[PDB]
């Protein structure tokens, strides 16, 4: 076996490196961002991911200065992160020790679509409020994550912990500072980044979220686009044409898609037969055209839907005990404080 000797600074605390070594390194990620391995350190045997990123000297890696401010249980934790050289010593890169998570929400809602079966309702609100929770807290920075998919939402199978990952697309969004109209994943794009908007809030991720609770009730996406203009008829298809009102507050920037007025189709029929009401109620008021009507991450998570999550008595379908849904924090409850009454139950208190 091989071991990998290097001096990496730690995510938090203060900018003071330390002797870090890692052995049996593996391909396991390859994308945008660049290219991401799994390896075995040598203190605890713990398995980690390392996230190789080219980096320049003309900037700053935009991800690592985000990743280095957070800390939630339901975000991927940035152990370490260090500098190395592979094209001929002239280039470096951007290495980022970051937790090893076994499978994610696509994975898993993939092997239930492949066996004609359905994602259980248990599932489904476990993995939603975890990923309304890692939203309400970077959220709370002015951080939105610009790529929600079920593919960057990380899953342990025995603990149902969630974490998200890839925070590349990520940016601290500030009113009146324009931003990029193609982001996101085409089956979770918000309708303002279709119809051009390049002012928009942290609301987008909203929307994202509201897209993967579908596909997780539906177990397939629900708004499949062929195109970026394709995408916009898969959403009209069950929203309807939206009013002048509901199109301005998009704040759009070259509109006139020119399309027929087919009208909204009924929620309750979009899903499967006895899908639980409070599921669909939770989707009508995420999936929104006005993105200002759209329910907060925090308001998400005290929604009637969760409220299983909530009773003392509820437990894991192995056996074992659900985890850390109530250790809320100051900066979690920042946005509205008196939701805490609703959030953290009796029995947690
Ligand atoms: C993208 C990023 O920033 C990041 C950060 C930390 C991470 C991962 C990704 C990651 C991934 N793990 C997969 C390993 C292979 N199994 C079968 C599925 C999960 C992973 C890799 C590429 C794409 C998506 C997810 C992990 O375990 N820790």
């Amino acid at each position: 076996s091989k071991v990998t000797t290097v001096v990496a600074t730690p995510g938090q605390g203060p900018d003071r490196p330390q002797e870090v070594s890692y052995t049996d390194t593996k391909v396991i990620g390859n994308g945008s961002f660049g290219v991401v391995y799994q390896a075995k350190l040598c203190d605890s045997g713990e398995l980690v991911a390392i996230k190789k990123v080219l980096q320049d000297k003309r900037f700053k890696n935009r991800e690592l200065q985000i990743m280095r401010k957070l800390d939630h249980c339901n975000i991927v934790r940035l152990r370490y992160f260090f500098y190395s050289s592979g094209e001929k010593k002239d280039e470096v890169y951007l290495n980022l020790v970051l937790d090893y998570v076994p499978e994610t929400v696509y994975r898993v809602a993939r092997h239930y679509s492949r066996a004609k079966q359905t994602l259980p309702v248990i599932y489904v609100k476990l993995y939603m409020y975890q990923l309304f929770r890692s939203l309400a807290y970077i959220h709370s920075f002015g951080i939105c994550h610009r790529d929600i998919k079920p593919q960057n939402l990380l899953l342990d199978p025995d603990t149902a912990v969630l974490k998200l990952c890839d925070f590349g697309s990520a940016k601290q969004l500030v009113r009146g500072e324009p931003n990029v109209s193609y982001i996101c994943s085409r089956y979770y794009r918000a309708p303002e980044l279709i119809f051009g908007a390049t002012d928009y809030t942290s609301s987008i991720d909203v929307w994202s979220a509201g897209c993967v609770l579908a596909e997780l009730l539906l177990g397939q996406p629900i708004f499949p686009g062929d195109s970026g203009v394709d995408q916009l008829v898969e959403i009209i298809k069950v929203l309807g044409t939206p009013t002048r009102e509901q199109i301005r507050e998009m704040n759009p920037n070259y509109t006139e898609f020119k399309f027929p007025q087919i009208k909204a189709h009924p929620w309750t029929k979009v899903f499967r037969p006895r899908t639980p009401p409070e599921a669909i109620a939770l989707c009508s008021r995420l999936l929104e055209y006005t993105p200002t009507a759209r329910l907060t991450p925090l308001e998400a998570c005290a929604h009637s839907f969760f409220d299983e999550l909530r009773d003392p008595n509820v437990k894991l379908p192995n056996g074992r005990d659900t985890p850390a849904l109530f250790n809320f924090t100051t900066q979690e409850l920042s946005s509205n404080p008196p939701l805490a009454t609703i959030l953290i139950p009796p029995h947690a208190r």
